[PDB]
C-alpha cells in the first residue's frame, strides 16, 4: 500500500540517523539528530506526513512508538501503527562534506535519483495514481 | 514549469523561516533556522533536491544566493538561479504547540492538506505527469 513507511534509527559517529522509506518505492528521507528521543521521532513525523500522505508507519523496535508526544503526533496527523545501502553511500560521499548531515543527505540525494525510473520517480507515480 | 521553486526568509518571534514554494501547485516545505545564513540557506536546498526534481531556484532576495557556499550546493545537485497565508495558519495553532517550529509543520501540513484537489496533490500529480 502507498501509505505504507518504515522508521527507524541507525548510529554513525556517534550521533542518530532517523531514516524512513516509503516502502512501496525505496524512496527515503533522513534527518541527523542529537540522540534517539520521541520529541526527535515526533516532529521528524510531522515533517514526514506533511510532505506524504502516510497512512501507516512500521518501525523495527517497537518501543521507539511507545511516548505519548510520538502517540500524540500520530493522532494529530492520523496515522497509525535501508540502513545497508544508504551508510554504503555515506562512505563514498563522506569526504566531500565536513558535516555527516550534509553527508547524509548527499546520499539521500544519490539514493533518490539511481536508475536500475528512480526511487524518486516511483514514489511520485505510485502516490499520483492512488489520487 | 514543474522545477520551479521560490524560496524565502521570514521572521517570527525573533526566529527565522526558510519558505519553499513549488510555484505551479502552491505546495510548501518549510523550515526553523536560528538565523537568515549561506550555511543554513545551502543545506535546505541539498534537503530539497532530494525529494523533488528541482531545476530552477528563484527568490525575492538575490543576495541570499551569493555566498560561495550556496552556489556550491546549487552546483552539486544541478539547480540553476505565501508568507501571509502561512502566517496566518502559524496564529490559529500556535496555541497547541510550546515550540514555534512546531507550529510551522503544523501549518504546512495545513496548508497541503487543504481542498478547494490539495497542495500535497498537485505536486505529486504535475511532477508524476512530467515523469
Ligand atoms: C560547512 C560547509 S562549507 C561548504 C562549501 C563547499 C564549497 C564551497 C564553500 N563552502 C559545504 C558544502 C556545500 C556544497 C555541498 C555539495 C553540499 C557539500 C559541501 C559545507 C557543508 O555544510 C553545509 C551544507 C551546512 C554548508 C559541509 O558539511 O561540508
Ligand atoms: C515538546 C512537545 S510535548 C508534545 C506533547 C503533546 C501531547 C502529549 C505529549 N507531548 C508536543 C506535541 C506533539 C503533538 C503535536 C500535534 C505535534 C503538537 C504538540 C510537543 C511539541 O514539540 C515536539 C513536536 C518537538 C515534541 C511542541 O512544540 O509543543
Ligand atoms: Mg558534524
Ligand atoms: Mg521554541
Amino acid at each position: 500500500s502507498p501509505g505504507i513507511w518504515q522508521l527507524d534509527c541507525t548510529h554513525l559517529e556517534g550521533k542518530v540517523i532517523l531514516v524512513a522509506v516509503h516502502v512501496a518505492s525505496g524512496y527515503i528521507e533522513a534527518e541527523v539528530i542529537p540522540a534517539e528521543t520521541g520529541q526527535e521521532t515526533a516532529y521528524f513525523l510531522l515533517k514526514l506526513a506533511g510532505r506524504w500522505p502516510v497512512k501507516t508507519v512500521h518501525t523495527d523496535n517497537g518501543s521507539n512508538f511507545t511516548s505519548t508526544t510520538v502517540k500524540a503526533a500520530c493522532w494529530w496527523a492520523g496515522i497509525k501503527q535501508m540502513n545497508k545501502e544508504l551508510k554504503k553511500i555515506i562512505g563514498q560521499v563522506r569526504d566531500q562534506a565536513e558535516h555527516l548531515k550534509t553527508a547524509v543527505q548527499m546520499a539521500v540525494f544519490i539514493h533518490n535519483k539511481k536508475r536500475k525510473y528512480s526511487a524518486g520517480e516511483r514514489i511520485v507515480d505510485i502516490i499520483a495514481t492512488d489520487i
